[PDB]
């Protein structure tokens, strides 16, 4: 696994992090990653695009730690993407593709309604452990501070620093990479409500902190 680290994103480190690039999740992830679709920002963000090259196809940035992580303080400082339809993510992940089960835990902006976070999880492949929680105010207007602490045998979910969630059941073990992505849905209407193909689309991360356990 990977020690303590914090991010600023003054710069993109390839040797600490890696852009998706050249294909498409499938399934509801109706985009290709792109490379061009991470890019640094002279005010110290990361951000990741939502573009379209040509009627109908869609370009999408998805950034990954080359380590993984295991039992801690997970901290992203960011500002998501505002749309119908799409997604903004700052997650953990392992699954089959990397020879182990599918562990993840999410905060996800639902693009749609900007103004709740999605808090989730999956251990082995096991997941709806949605929780919406409202956020009193629009997440897409100011930078904010979002967390989870992941415990072996329970994760808390932070805003600003204030506890808004607590997990308990089926825990996840695997330690996973650290992920942030932004995406277009398909087939998932009724979730994130329909995309209306508006581009570009933005979603900015200032920093990124994890603490072992
Ligand atoms: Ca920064």
């Amino acid at each position: 696994t990977g020690g303590s680290f914090f991010d600023p994103f003054n710069g993109y480190n390839s040797g600490f992090w890696q852009k998706a690039d050249g294909y498409s999740n499938g399934n509801m992830f109706n985009c290709t990653w792109r490379a061009n679709n991470v890019s640094m920002t002279s005010l110290g963000e990361m951000r990741l695009a939502l573009t379209s090259p040509a009627y109908n196809k869609f370009d999408c940035g998805e950034n990954r730690s080359v380590q993984t992580y295991g039992y801690g303080l997970y901290e992203v400082r960011m500002k998501p993407a505002k749309n119908t339809g799409i997604v903004s993510s700052f997650f953990t992940y392992t699954g089959p593709t990397d020879g182990t089960p599918w562990d993840e835990i999410d905060i996800e902006f639902l693009g749609k309604d900007t103004t709740k976070v999605q808090f989730n999880y999956y251990t082995n492949g096991a997941g709806n452990h949605e929780k919406i929680v409202d956020l009193g105010f629009d997440a897409a207007n100011a930078y904010h501070t979002y967390a989870f602490d992941w415990q072996p045998n329970s994760i808390k979910w932070y805003v600003d620093g204030q506890l808004k969630h607590t997990a308990t059941n089926q825990i996840p073990t695997t330690p996973g990479k650290i992920m942030m992505n932004l995406w277009n849905g398909t087939g998932v209407d009724e979730w994130l409500g329909s995309y209306n193909g508006v581009n570009p689309l933005y979603a900015h991360y200032d920093w990124v902190r994890y603490t072992k356990k």
